[PDB]
């Protein structure tokens, strides 16, 4: 028949990565339903419990047509398949406790052994709140909250600077260009609204984006930020940092500052401030670099 | 040095398809940023107005790195490029009106009349993921078809029929506790259609019908097989909406245990309570299509 072993992958992370080995020990070949094998796509293939209580699946549920031939993975006599899958992104395992995980065996043409592990848990009151979607793992969840604390820091620093007007202010000149009291006031308003969203608004971070760039938002759908590959490749603080990407993305929301993405990068942002302060005050990266204030 | 030429593409649908031809009239080549060309990714590249009144941008805004060599497109002296883009998915052009479209006052304005998508489900229906005007109207039609079969299904479930053929086919053998579960599940599917803020998303390019995230109501992501599916009938657009809504933990919390009618019937025969928690089983009860 079908032989399965589920094991926990060791690592210095809060991630719950499991390893499955499926072997055909039988006399004949066997076909296994492909979307019932744990890969990178979303499927509720695990039974997860916290202190004996079931933990709800969060991934996508999909309407598909009845499985045809094409949908089945072949396992020949003696052949084995080995695949890894992360569990904390599909099931909410952020709260601390003793968790149990079994793999739902794929249909052919019943469960694996259980593994049990301690989750130290995301130690944070926000989980003014922070929510997650698009398979953010336990580690991504923590890294995000760490990034948000830093975003709050530079965001506060920005507001603090904008409190007292300074016509010859270098920092301001750099990212917003030629001074006027009205233009200064616009940047100040913008930044206390960003700060307020960081500290007092229901935030949603999404880890589903697999695009090369940093992040994206739908400006009329507060407050959901989609995190892409360059956000993870980004440093926590500094230029084009994780903290700064958060300032950038939040500024877009119409209930925050309603900024556009007229241009990208410090150079373009600087040119915009000299070229058209009005454009600069309405550009997300200009607000990011103002806050990041990295030499 | 750059001549921006905008034109409307002729088509049978209420899709708003435009051609942008950019011609380098100068003597030197000019560098174009790829993201500044209307394409596949979302950027607010059009100034759109409805009979002179402004229209809202609906797309995504994206933090990209400073442009590298890969990000630029050289347009040599005398040469041109032509790009095509759909506008109604990116801007709210649902309301009736003559609309003006201008690539950004960089291009010439074009004018076109939109008949408009049925409003006043605007309980509501919102859109995301570049749903075009045609798609929006096809969706609202499908939803009204979903209301009818859900209403019909909820009317049938009001009075217990222990030998009821339709019930037996999809939910299996009768008990009053099992029947009540089905009635409850359909009362809440009906409620979603009638009284809840619905969102339909058109970005899914996968071969299947649809997906949802059970704890993110009430957002239904529509895929290729929805658009290939008939409005009503077996595995229809109406029944897909029924299937998807049922998944939400706040509606019915159904799983996807088996797909298709034979698999849905088989589940009903042997494991009625699991049938009473399978999305397709609810869909087929509603579609009720031999
Ligand atoms: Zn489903
Ligand atoms: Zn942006």
């Amino acid at each position: 028949g079908l032989d399965a072993q589920l094991t926990l992958v060791d690592g210095s992370t809060d991630d719950v990565r499991v390893n499955l080995t499926l072997t055909n020990t039988g006399d004949k070949p066997i076909r296994l339903l492909k979307w019932q094998l744990p890969g990178s796509d979303d499927a509720p293939l695990f039974l997860v419990e916290r202190d004996g209580q079931p933990v709800s699946y969060e991934g996508a549920l999909i309407k598909r047509a009845a499985p045809t031939d094409k949908d089945f993975q072949l396992l020949k006599a003696g052949q084995s398949l080995t695949v890894q899958a992360e569990v904390s992104g599909l099931y909410d395992m952020s709260a601390q406790g003793q968790y149990s995980i079994r793999y739902q065996l794929p249909a052919r043409r019943s469960e694996s052994n259980a593994i049990t592990l301690w989750v130290e848990g995301v130690n944070d009151e926000r989980v003014g709140s922070v929510s997650f979607s698009g398979r953010c793992t336990n580690t991504q969840k923590s890294d995000l909250l760490t990034a948000l604390d830093a975003a709050s820091g530079i965001s506060n620093n920005a507001s603090s600077y904008l409190a007292v007007d300074k016509p010859d202010g270098q920092r301001y000149r750099s990212w917003f260009g030629a001074y006027s009291s009205a233009r200064w006031d616009q940047a100040e308003t913008n930044f206390s609204k960003i700060k307020d969203a960081i500290d007092n608004k229901p935030l949603t971070f999404d880890c589903s984006c697999k695009q090369s760039y940093f992040a994206y938002v739908y400006p009329d759908q507060p407050y959901k930020v989609y995190l892409c590959k360059s956000f993870w490749t980004a440093p926590v603080t500094g230029s084009d940092s994780r903290a700064g990407t958060i300032v950038h993305a939040l500024s877009h929301f119409n209930v925050v500052a309603g900024t556009d993405d007229l241009g990208y990068g410090q150079a373009n942002a600087r040119n915009l401030a000299k070229t058209d302060p009005v454009k600069a005050l309405n550009n997300a990266d200009n607000h990011e670099y103002f806050a990041e204030n990295t030499p």
